[PDB]
């Protein structure tokens, strides 16, 4: 019967968009169309306006009560950001919802700097992978370096005028070496990767015992079914394929080499004996840990939103 | 070096103090000392006092968010409590600690309406204990029901009219047969018990992956330094063991019967064995999941009370 969460299927959810208007301007419609291609602006009105709208709603609240907090607490105190994490399987959209979240929250004057910053970037550089036979499985919680990730939300979350984040090239499938990205105090910080609803449990080879999401206000599990999930990674690999035709220092541009048959047999192998095991395993176990699910069907489509009470 | 948590200097906690005329009566003095004869009334204004005032903050502007999102989302606005958890150390203080922020939270007339349950009702009865071979680690993670636990504050979380809770009883050493607490969408739940910043890492003979503290608003650890601990932890068990003097049917009447020299190396032994044990191995660790960190020195003053920034 009753749930934890708040349900919305597309009509309620899409309804929502006139309970304040919102419309995008040009100079918006060419970032969103610069972040995907594919991403329909249809979509992003009905959808991604009312998300954006929701967590100002969210943002705001805690700012007017840190302003109340500094009553006592004086205003001395750092500015200390407010964090949103995007988790949900590989290939399910968190780096197109994170961008496209980004561009919608700069708009509001309380909020006009918002950091992205991924995950990825937090994996053992492929050498370390390499030395202790994880090569193939990157993005399980043996790959990544969590205690890292965990002090860089907490330091975050400490007030530190800035803090560096490593940074990954889905394009070399590596870390890039000296390619760091330091933050410094943005309003708000979205973190983007698959283990952000992780904690001490996924990593007893290792155990933290404070997670990311004691450093996190609101998370986001963006969640599909495993057979669009697998569409959309071959779909992607191919896309990355066609860019190395040109680029032989991609990473990709071995697959170019083969004929287009074989590389959807290898992207087809890599979902099905990496990403998916981590899903089952890892990923999906997580989802009922997030504020908000986002549940997406063919073509992208958001059909339903579920909401913590 | 910065931590996640600001650490209250006098000035901003004599402001905070001195934010509200806090205006307590003869009788409401009287009932606060029913609570616990050995509570100075010096810690109630200058500590007590204080932090339940913090807390309305929390409170209110969780309320205020509630109201503005409920108009957003076109939501009917059933009630969800507000739930405030108390951790620490077995002897630290957590149930004067619970009632005593019970009885002065209730004095808002925007939450008047204040429960209180402790995490001890959710132990496993002695009869399935003891089939199990863990009488002498009452207290760990394997002697609760912790799903069951999980479910509680699932419910409450989901806006459930009602919710029952198994009680506990120090008195006979167990769980109270047919005891059971219900309670009915109160403004705030107080949830009391040295387990409520653990998680599914604490529990792998039986894993959960939505962790208590994921329905719950607030959380306080209550610390202090061992040795006090102890001497807490042995004072209240002398205390127990004298009120058995005259009470047969008290489990403490069992060491009545005893000298009080060989009373005291076993209340000793049980803490050094059992409760001391189980705070460095499951309890401490947890500390820093607290939204605020309250510390104790001789004669339970606070001497430190840290808050997430
Ligand atoms: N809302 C959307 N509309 C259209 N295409 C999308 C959308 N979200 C993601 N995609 C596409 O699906 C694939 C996976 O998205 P991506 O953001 O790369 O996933 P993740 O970051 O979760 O691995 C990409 O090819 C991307 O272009
Ligand atoms: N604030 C306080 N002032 C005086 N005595 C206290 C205070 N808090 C706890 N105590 C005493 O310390 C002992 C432990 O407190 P209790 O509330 O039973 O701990 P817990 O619930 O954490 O096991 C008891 O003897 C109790 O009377
Ligand atoms: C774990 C991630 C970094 C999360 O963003 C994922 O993208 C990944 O590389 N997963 C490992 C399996 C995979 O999809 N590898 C891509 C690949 C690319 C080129 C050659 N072999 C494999
Ligand atoms: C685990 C608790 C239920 C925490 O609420 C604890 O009181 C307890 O029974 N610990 C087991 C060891 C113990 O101290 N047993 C006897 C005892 C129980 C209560 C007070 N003094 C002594």
């Amino acid at each position: 019967l009753m749930t934890p969460y708040l349900q919305f299927n597309r009509h309620q959810w899409a309804a929502l968009r006139d309970s304040v208007p919102m419309t995008l301007t040009e100079d918006e419609i060419t970032r969103l169309k610069g972040i995907n291609e594919d991403l329909s602006l249809e979509e992003v009105a009905e959808i991604y306006l009312p998300l954006s709208r929701l967590l100002n709603f969210y943002i705001s609240s805690n700012l007017r009560r840190q302003a109340v907090l500094e009553q006592f607490l004086g205003t001395n105190g750092q500015r200390i950001p407010y964090i949103i994490s995007i988790a949900g399987s590989v290939a399910v959209g968190k780096s197109t919802t994170a961008r496209v979240l980004q561009a919608l929250l700069s708009r509001w004057p309380e909020h006009r700097h918002v950091e992205l910053i991924t995950t990825d970037g937090f994996l053992h550089p492929n050498s370390v992978l390499k030395e202790r036979g994880l090569m193939k499985k990157k993005g399980f919680p043996q790959s990544y370096d969590m205690h890292r990730l965990v002090k860089f939300v907490s330091d975050l979350k400490s007030g530190v005028p800035q803090a560096t984040a490593p940074v990954y090239s889905h394009l070399i499938y590596d870390v890039i070496p000296d390619g760091d990205k330091t933050v410094a105090q943005p309003d708000i910080l979205i973190l983007e990767g698959l283990n952000v609803l992780q904690s001490g449990m996924d990593y007893p080879h290792d155990p933290h015992h404070v997670f990311v999401s004691d450093f996190v206000d609101f998370s986001i599990y963006v969640d599909a079914p495993e057979e669009l999930l697998k569409s959309w990674y071959i779909n992607r690999f191919l896309k990355f394929r066609e860019g190395a035709f040109t680029d032989p220092d991609s990473y990709f541009h071995n697959y170019a080499k083969l004929s287009k048959e074989e590389a959807v047999d290898i992207a087809t192998s890599l979902w099905n004996e990496i990403n998916l095991m981590n899903l089952k395993e890892n990923i999906l176990p997580t989802r009922e840990r997030a504020s908000l699910i986002m549940t997406k069907s063919a073509n992208h489509s958001v059909n339903q939103v579920r909401l913590r009470k």
